[PDB]
């Protein structure tokens, strides 16, 4: 019921940019060299309230 729209990361690789995923589906988020998802995550999914890891590849360096 809570569908998750894949947002736009500024300096990341939005493989599935502009695509809606149904709650329960997953997708990995890659970023430019030096950036990575919070808590060293590589994937983000529509757990319930939305993208649970939250697709924001913050600069790890």
């Amino acid at each position: 019921l809570r569908k998750c729209y894949f947002p736009y990361l500024e300096n990341g690789y939005n493989q599935n940019h502009g695509r809606k995923f149904v709650q329960g589906k997953s997708i990995d988020v890659a970023c430019h060299p030096g950036y990575a998802l919070p808590k060293a995550q590589t994937t983000v999914t529509c757990m319930e309230n939305g993208w649970s890891p939250t697709p924001r590849c913050i600069r790890v360096k």
